[PDB]
RNA sequence: GACU
């Protein structure tokens, strides 16, 4: 299933992202068929982290629609960047669920003029301190809704 | 991506020659809330701090003359890393807003050139704490912080050396597309 | 609101 409530996290030496989709469709087709698709910079940005990381730590990504108000899941980044075709990576969908805002807009980006978390843009990362808190108040928290609900 | 081969042909990167100079210079902490700010010095070789420490580095600056080289160790706040080293390359000018930082509110400016880029995690530091801060390790330090020469010698040579694995460069074109 |  999704959503698990033993997750550790084991963050210790990893790095963790924020993915802005431009649609809920995005939404709905990554989780399907575990993959993502950024624009061509994000992309590469995401393939030199998850490359540098060597699978000595995780690479999470935290979703949230453009203009959607909430985040909306937590993915684990599963392959290099693809250009067969567009870039494509696999994505392991650990938690869909719909989180407000108004949870997380505490949290301020050190890294990014002191912006809340959620005024973030796409693949702005989450220093490894805040993404502890984040993570944390994603993986509690008791949802309503969730992109399943469409 | 053409912009940063032009960077890298007139700037020796990540120099494995470096004579630190030094032994006459004066080392001092850049830290930055802004990573597009770190992108941005790298490219218009220019950087800015706030109005205390636009004075500082001016005021070191000037009594070295030329006797004696400014160093720069930039490291973005939560980073966990310092992010590279730069040679301060001029007197400040105050007037100067430049329009190029992530928030307006930077006024001012001066030359920078910058010689290491590359991404040194915190816990290659922390060992060296400074006396003139209150003995914190020198990876706790503020903007425009001063290292002391003898410690300073101690941080330059692990940047220097250490193999890294990451750095700005990785997010070139991410943060090429944030000025649009 | 250019400490960790």
């Amino acid at each position: 299933n999704y959503n698990p409530k033993d997750f550790d996290w084991n963050l210790k030496n990893g790095r963790v992202f924020i993915i802005k989709s431009y649609s809920e469709d995005d939404i709905h087709r990554s989780i399907k068929y575990s993959i993502w698709c950024s624009t061509e910079h994000g992309n590469k940005r995401l393939d030199a982290a998850y490359r540098s990381l060597n699978g000595k730590g995780p690479l999470y990504l935290l979703f949230s629609v453009n203009g959607s108000g909430h985040f909306c899941g937590v993915a684990e980044m599963k392959s290099v960047v693809d250009y067969n075709a567009k870039g494509k990576f696999e994505v392991k969908w650990i938690f869909v669920k719909d989180v407000p805002n108004n949870q997380l807009r505490h949290i301020r980006l050190e890294n990014n003029d002191n912006k809340p978390v959620t005024n973030s843009r796409d693949t702005q990362e989450v220093p490894l301190e805040k993404a502890k808190q984040v993570l944390k108040i994603i993986a509690t928290f008791k949802h309503t809704t969730s992109i399943f609900d469409d």
